[PDB]
Formats: structure tokens, C-alpha cells, sequence
């Protein structure tokens, strides 16, 4: 109604958010944020939302410089339009701190960074494990 959320979530929109320190690959941290229902690594569809996801997790803390978000490429380097969001909402807001098609043989999936206030991405290697934030409904 006037958004509320799970205890260790928070709500901003229509959605609840959650922030996860232990560690996993993007493919891991997506299928454990897809427990929760409508639940996904989180999909950043505006600057707004950026701005909150980004005061998520700006106290993660030195361990800690990226954080993944659901965003993909399924075409490993093949297409540079294959990025998507793994919640499958349309990519209608862009924020890559340098574009991957400037960059040769880049990561395919896309990290917050500490280095941009995690306000912007990161294209970085799918298999590094590290801590995520899941978008979901409740
Ligand atoms: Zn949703
Ligand atoms: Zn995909
Ligand atoms: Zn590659």
C-alpha cells in the first residue's frame, strides 16, 4: 500500500530492496535474489533509483569495492546491444562508467563501483564472486 517491506529490506517505488555481503558469482547472487518473489538482482531503470541503490550501499565498507546489479550480456562480447537486465524490464536508463564497446574484451555483467560512488557501472568478470543487491516484491 504505502510500501512496505520484509525486515532487513527497504522499500523505494513499488519495490523492496536488499543488500547481501556474503559473496557470490553474478549467476549465484541472481538465482538467490530470484527466491524472493518477482525477486532479481536489482535493475537500475532510472537515475532516482540509481541514487538510491547507491545510498544502499555506500556503507558496505574497505572489503568491499563492487557490487553487483542484474545487468548482462548473454552474447559474451558477440553483439554492443546484448546487455540486459536479468528482470527483464526495458533498459531505458544508462549509467556505464566507461561504455563496454569502448572497451576490448570487457567483463559481461555489470558491477556498482566503489571508485564512482557506486552510482555508475562496471562491466566485470561474471565468475567473481562479491556481495549483491536483489530488487523483489512483497
Ligand atoms: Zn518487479
Ligand atoms: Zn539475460
Ligand atoms: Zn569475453
Amino acid at each position: 500500500a504505502r510500501i512496505r517491506c520484509p525486515k532487513g529490506s527497504k522499500a523505494y517505488g513499488s519495490h523492496c530492496y536488499a543488500l547481501f555481503l556474503s559473496p557470490k558469482s553474478w549467476t549465484d547472487a541472481d538465482l538467490a535474489c530470484q527466491k524472493r518473489p518477482s525477486g532479481n538482482l536489482v535493475s537500475v531503470l532510472s537515475g532516482a533509483e540509481g541514487s538510491f541503490v547507491s545510498s544502499l550501499v555506500k556503507s558496505i565498507g574497505n572489503s568491499y569495492s563492487y557490487v553487483w546489479i542484474g545487468l548482462h550480456d548473454p552474447t559474451q562480447g558477440t553483439e554492443g546491444e546484448g546487455w540486459e537486465w536479468s528482470s527483464s524490464d526495458v533498459m531505458n536508463y544508462f549509467a556505464w562508467e566507461r561504455n563496454p564497446s569502448t572497451i576490448s574484451s570487457p567483463g559481461h555483467c555489470a558491477s556498482l563501483s566503489r571508485s564512482t560512488a557506486f552510482l555508475r557501472w562496471k562491466d566485470y568478470n561474471c565468475n567473481v564472486r562479491l556481495p549483491y543487491v536483489c530488487k523483489f516484491t512483497d
